[PDB]
């Protein structure tokens, strides 16, 4: 246990964003992509869609 998984990242999985200085603190979205060092979060109503990029340590998947 010298080494250690903290957590996996993957399409399809809900997270919560866990950055306290970040205005989307607390709120859950659906991880769409990863790509170029970013974590591309889907947030989804009655008919909008929006799509915002975070940084994999701002997260956590739930």
């Amino acid at each position: 246990m010298a080494t250690d998984l903290i957590m996996t990242i993957l399409p399809g999985m809900t997270v919560k964003v866990t950055n306290p200085n970040d205005t989307y603190y607390q709120f859950q979205g659906i991880v769409q992509r990863i790509t170029d060092g970013k974590v591309a979060v889907l947030f989804e109503g009655g008919n909008w869609d929006k799509l915002v990029t975070f940084q994999a340590s701002e997260l956590e998947p739930v």
